[PDB]
């Protein structure tokens, strides 16, 4: 009945029945409180005092105690009330009485704990502090459960729930600082100062830390029902050294490494103990240990030979029988070349049913490990209640006297052999109960508040794997939680026997402390599909750079949580509860995605809650048609009306559904000639524009390349968008473009132009969920810039107008010089092709006939350009009529001519087509039928290149031979020469030859004269 026997006694009870209610509260009056006289408080103290020497002074010491007696009286008045409450939970006086006695109790500890964390005596009050602190957490959870049942408003409940989630941290971190700085100062070099060191570690690990580990279990709201956590940590004994009158100098660290290092928890299989001898006395020299992984789920382990084997006598065999070895009765031996060895050690195997036969090594002893490691329960004989069982034993040898002092590891019986999953509890698996460590994971040492060591990943992959045994429930469904501490963003995939069953985005938590390890859960449950399964955790999102993992939690769930999401989703679509309007920055796409969250819900369960949540969103979506200034944004009527709406190219496709799109979308193809792009343009009319207001064009691109996007009004506003599908790529998927409406005239209806355009051989795009919307009022600078870009558009409109007013009336003049009447019917006899051609330069100078960006879109001075370019074509038609010669323009290639050498033909600017004789040996004859004895003209239009002359002769069967010639004279722009010709027969041959170089001919015409 030392403070340890009783510490355990609590932990036993703490590990098992954690469930809230009266059961827990009176269970605290049964164990420690309402039973501890000041004697057993004083004794709690004398425990640590005498490990560290330093005594508490007889005031603080004297008032720590007189307080505790107080708290132990109060807690009677609180628990008694609570008991009587539970029996009649609705009596007003009792419920009231309960609020009185909670406030009193809460304020009790709030004042008291300072007196147990006193400066310059922190460490020796911890076995008290912990009890006090541990009591403070119980009563705070009690309000968190029973508050509004008692009376308090829900506000004082959360405020008390704050301070619960707070003091679980603060009471822990403090309980660890002072264990550390408590253990650090009791170190030293010799044998002794490992013994007093280990005796601190051991004892206070039992009497402060193991309670602290279970502080996490107090978060009412995280652990609502039963939960059973496991204490995986080990502790340490050495019979030889602990029971000895002597120190070996500077030897402590050598004993500190014979302690195994942070590892996975194994299960000892067999010891094989070798004997040896010195001066008659045989002894335990060294041993050979084997061990099997957790749940026997992997090949048995194997260490080297501890100590030295011996041939002096046979070995001795020790094999796992029951629940393990719970008690060593060892017998040292000290020959004061002196000797200090074990020479005999009984082992005994635990059970809750029968009394199994003990194995003795050489003899039974009188060093009981039940007064270093005492049991939990003394209602039963020690075959049960044992608390601990032998973990793994090592062997301490002297340097190169004889020393062979085995150091025994003891592990707690909360850390069970098998993993387990029952259904009326929440089962916590600390990841040290694995069977197979994933490559690139280490097992770092414990922080000191999770009864055991923890895992570390410092780069992506597989944490560990656990064998799972699923008990009472067959088809029960569970969520999973992961207690982790990470400096980086994460994901946490798991598998189960083969298939993944989770991916989650887990947040970062750090830069170590009890404010490190966060524990989030799945957003959908699963069910195990076999009795014995395999679970495997994995941290995947890249970065390194430091990830700790404490435990996997298996919490169960019944079959409405992604309904609270589909609720708030729909609400942030609006500006206010009246739901008249949308937020300016909620978008036609964004809205759809919310609408997908609504239908993927549950017909089965939340049928009514699904209906309203959709008739909202189908309404919110209706608002984003109403505000949308794009005419026909569902691409349902393209190229139907020449005034309003969309205009695109044939190479555009309008499917309605895609992996990515939930309504009509538009694919645009490439093009072979950049002078002819894919396009999809539109004019937002001025009827729909509000002066001095920024407007926005928006949408969503699945994939694209070479997509040009224009917003035009006063300027062009050109952006390219190269989005690859999920360095400088616009992989934003979204797009937005600004334009600012200065003034608002309706007589001009300038408006805004939208234009999508692709110009490349291997370009493409897919877009949809488009919109054009008012954004905000221009103000400050924006208003100054737009107004500058008003005037400076207007300064151009007028210089266009005056410049063009001249040019029409200069071009019209020049055009009619060709024709002979207002009716454009006949030409003039002395008008040639160079005049027609010179007249097209006067028309093609009009300028701004068409939009430079996209010649498709007609511009100002379209109708006037188009009519002059008409009469130019009109003129061309007549020149062909009058010409008796057949295809003299060379507009139909070299056809109806008789071609000899290597000639060819090419076209020029403005409806010109020009024969080219590129070598003198080339000829180009044509017969023409003429009228015997009339007046014909022959008119030729050509220039010459190189040396030599090129000559266009005319003759009949007999010698009526005339000739025209062109040369540069010496040694773009066509000379035109004519002559008057009269044939007496009806046939006449027009023949084109040249001397040398090249001869370029626009036209050989031949006229008849009627005057």
């Amino acid at each position: 009945y030392t403070p340890i026997d009783i510490s355990l006694s609590l932990t036993q009870f703490l590990l098992s029945e954690f469930v809230p209610g009266a059961g827990f509260v009176l269970g605290l009056v049964d164990i420690i409180w309402g039973i501890f006289g000041p004697s057993q408080w004083d004794a709690f103290l004398v425990q640590i005092e005498q490990l560290i020497n330093q005594r508490i002074e007889e005031f603080a010491r004297n008032q720590a105690i007189s307080r505790l007696e107080g708290l132990s009286n109060l807690y009677q008045i609180y628990a008694e009330s609570f008991r009587e409450w539970e029996a009649d939970p609705t009596n007003p006086a009792l419920r009231e009485e309960m609020r009185i006695q909670f406030n009193d109790m809460n304020s009790a500890l709030t004042t008291a704990i300072p007196l147990f964390a006193v400066q310059n005596y922190q460490v020796p009050l911890l076995s008290v502090y912990v009890q006090a602190a541990n009591l403070h957490l119980s009563v705070l959870r009690d309000v968190s459960v029973f508050g509004q049942r008692w009376g308090f408003d829900a506000a004082t409940i959360n405020s008390r729930y704050n301070d619960l989630t707070r003091l679980i941290g603060n009471y822990t971190d403090y309980a660890v600082r002072w264990y550390n700085t408590g253990l650090e100062r009791v170190w030293g070099p010799d044998s002794r100062d490992w013994v007093r060191y280990n005796q601190f570690r051991r004892e206070l690990t039992l009497t402060v830390l193991d309670i602290v580990a279970l502080f996490s279990n107090y978060d009412s709201r995280r652990y609502p029902i039963r939960t059973v956590s496991q204490l995986t940590r080990e502790i340490y004994t050495n019979p030889v050294l602990e029971n000895f009158d002597g120190s070996f100098r500077g030897m402590a660290q050598r004993i500190e490494q014979n302690i195994r290092q942070p590892h996975l928890m194994d299960i000892l299989n067999r010891i094989t103990i070798y004997t040896d001898v010195h001066r008659g006395f045989n002894y335990w020299s060294g041993h050979q240990i084997t061990a099997s992984p957790v749940g026997f789920s992997g090949p048995e382990f194997a260490f080297p030979l501890f100590g030295n084997a011996g041939n002096a006598a046979p070995p001795v065999l020790v094999s796992l029988t029951g629940l393990g070895i719970f008690r060593t009765l060892s017998s040292p031996l000290y020959r004061r070349q002196e000797l200090f060895v074990l020479d005999g050690t009984e082992f005994s195997f635990a059970s809750l049913t029968t009394n199994l036969p003990s194995t003795i090594y050489r003899q039974r002893g009188t060093v009981d490990s039940l007064d270093v490691i005492p049991p939990q329960d003394n209602s039963v004989p020690p075959r049960a209640g044992f608390s601990h069982r032998l973990s793994h034993v090592t062997m301490l040898s002297q340097a190169a006297y004889t020393l062979r002092a085995p150091t025994f590891s003891w592990q707690h019986r909360s850390a069970e052999f098998n993993n387990i999953i029952p259904s009326s509890q929440i089962t916590q698996i600390p990841l040290t109960k694995s069977t197979n460590l994933g490559s690139g994971t280490s097992v770092v040492k414990g922080p000191g508040f999770t009864g055991g060591d923890i895992l570390r990943r410092t780069s992506p992959g597989q944490i560990s794997t656990l064998r799972v045994n699923i008990t009472a429930p067959l088809s029960q469904r569970y969520r999973v939680r992961i207690r982790y501490a990470s400096t980086t963003n994460l994901q946490f995939h798991t598998s189960i026997d083969g298939r993944p069953i989770n991916q989650g985005n887990f947040s970062a938590t750090m830069s170590l402390q009890s404010g490190s390890f966060r524990t989030v859960g799945f957003t959908t449950p699963f069910n195990f599909s076999n009795g014995s399964s395999v679970f495997t955790l994995s941290a995947h999102v890249f970065n390194s750079n430091e990830v700790y993992i404490d435990r996997i939690e298996f919490v169960p769930a019944e079959v409405e949580y992604d309904l609270e999401r589909a609720q708030k989703a729909v609400n942030e679509l609006f500006t206010s509860s009246n739901q008249i309007g949308l937020k300016t920055d909620v978008t036609d796409y964004h809205i759809d995605q919310v609408s997908n969250l609504v239908e993927c819900l549950s017909d089965e369960f939340c049928l009514d809650e699904k209906q309203e949540l959709s008739e909202k969103v189908k309404h919110a979506k209706r608002l984003s048609d109403e505000r949308n200034l794009l005419q026909d944004p569902n691409f349902r009527g393209i190229n139907r009306q020449l005034d309003r709406g969309w205009r695109g190219s044939t190479d555009i496709t309008i499917q309605g559904g895609d992996d990515v799109f939930k309504e009509n979308y538009v694919t645009l193809l490439g093009t072979f000639d950049e002078c002819y792009p894919t396009y999809l343009y539109q004019k937002i009319d001025e009827s729909k524009l509000k002066a001095y207001t920024r407007y926005q064009l928006r949408g969503y691109i699945e994939d694209s390349q070479d997509l040009e996007i224009y917003l035009i009004r006063y300027n062009a506003k050109h952006e390219t968008v190269n989005v690859p599908g999920t360095k400088c790529a616009h992989h934003s998927h979204h797009f937005s473009l600004d334009i600012d409406v200065g003034c608002t005239d309706l007589n001009e209806d300038l408006g805004v132009w939208v234009i999508f355009k692709i110009k490349t051989q291997d370009g493409h795009a897919r877009l949809g969920n488009l919109e054009f919307l008012e954004e905000k009022p221009l103000v400050g600078e924006a208003l100054a810039r737009v107004k500058r870009a008003e005037k400076k558009w207007r300064d151009k409109r007028e210089k266009l107008e005056w410049e063009t007013n001249i040019v029409y009336k200069e071009a019209k003049e020049s055009v009619d010089a060709l024709f002979v009447n207002s009716q454009y019917d006949r030409l003039q006899a002395d008008t040639n092709i160079a005049m027609i051609h010179a007249a097209d330069k006067r028309v093609h100078s009009i300028r701004e006939a068409y939009l430079p960006e996209l010649s498709v879109i007609p511009g100002v001075n379209a109708a006037i350009f188009e009519e002059l370019e008409g009469r130019i074509f009109t003129a061309f038609s007549l020149y062909d009529a009058r010409n008796v010669i057949k295809n003299g323009d060379f507009n139909n290639g070299l056809s109806c001519w008789n071609v000899k050498g290597h000639v060819d033909v090419e076209e020029q600017n403005n409806h010109r087509s020009v024969l080219v004789v590129p070598e003198w040996e080339a000829e180009v004859s044509q017969e023409v039928r003429v009228c015997p004895g009339r007046g014909y003209i022959l008119r030729v239009t050509a220039y010459k290149e190189g040396y030599g002359e090129g000559c266009v002769t005319i003759h009949e069967i007999e010698n009526n031979t005339d000739e025209l010639k062109f040369s540069n004279c010496a040694e773009a722009g066509y000379v035109t020469k004519e002559l008057e010709y009269f044939p007496e027969t009806d046939k006449v041959w027009i023949e084109i030859g040249e001397t040398e170089g090249t001869f370029i001919v626009d036209s050989v015409e031949l006229l008849l004269m009627e005057e």
